[PDB]
């Protein structure tokens, strides 16, 4: 997250860290046994880390649980990032508490202008590199699709939306991948892509979760 702020320990209790020997992606806890992340975060041997603030210190509220199954969206396309969503089932159910909590799926899509919260442990600089140890947060509005589309030479599909700032300075970044965009208590977005970070005319592109609720519910019911 570039241009955000320190969230505060466990103030984003659905935020998870995906770890394969080191943090590599974010994700969102949607019930005690399931996490939503990005398909581009797919990796063999994922451990889900719940209740994290400082990802380099055991602070006392963590649950580490190995994935039993990863399910990348059937139609994920790695060249366009269309359908950039993945479900991860935990080997055992997380113990839900005030610091480890699930976030609701949306029932309707969110409208441009709505305020959302984006969070993660990704790069905090638009140029250069600094990876934070504690969770960072950014309040950011959903943008018009048209402006979203003008901002890129790459395809923006109906499964994507833009959120953030065209004037730069505030954005998600590498390492935030797979993490939540939560708007009015609903998981509306997943950190997907963007050209650099926090650059002028290159806001963030997010997977449009409201399009996937039937898939998420059916998959969870059958697995
Ligand atoms: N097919 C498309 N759409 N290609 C455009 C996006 C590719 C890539 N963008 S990028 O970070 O590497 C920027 C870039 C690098 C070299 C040359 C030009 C631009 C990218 O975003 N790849 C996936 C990735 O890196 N995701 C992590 C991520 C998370 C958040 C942001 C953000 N700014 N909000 C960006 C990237
Ligand atoms: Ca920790």
């Amino acid at each position: 997250i570039v241009g955000g702020y320190t969230c505060g320990a466990n103030t984003v209790p659905y935020q998870v860290s995906l770890n394969s020997g080191y943090h590599f992606c974010g994700g969102s806890l949607i019930n005690s046994q399931w996490v939503v992340s990005a398909a581009h975060c797919y990796k063999s041997g994922i451990q889900v880390r719940l209740g994290e603030d400082n990802i380099n210190v055991v602070e006392g509220n963590e649950q580490f649980i190995s994935a039993s199954k990863s399910i990348v969206h059937p139609s994920y396309n790695s060249e366009t990032y269309n359908n950039d969503i993945m479900l991860i089932k935990l080997k055992s159910a997380a113990s839900l508490n005030s610091r480890v909590a699930s976030i609701s799926l949306p029932t309707s899509c969110a409208s441009a202008g709505t305020q959302c919260l984006i969070s993660g442990w990704g790069n905090t600089k638009s140029s250069g590199t600094s990876y934070p140890d504690v969770l960072k947060c950014l309040k950011a509005p959903i943008l018009s699709d048209s402006s979203c589309k003008s901002a890129s030479s790459f395809i923006i599909t109906s499964n994507m939306f833009c959120a953030g700032y065209l004037e730069g300075g505030k954005d998600a970044c590498q390492g935030d991948s797979g993490g939540p965009v939560v708007c009015s208590g609903k998981l509306q977005g997943i950190v997907s892509w963007g050209e650099g970070c926090a650059q002028k005319n290159k806001p963030g592109i997010y997977t449009k979760v409201c399009n996937y609720v039937s898939w998420i519910k059916q998959t969870i019911a059958s697995n």
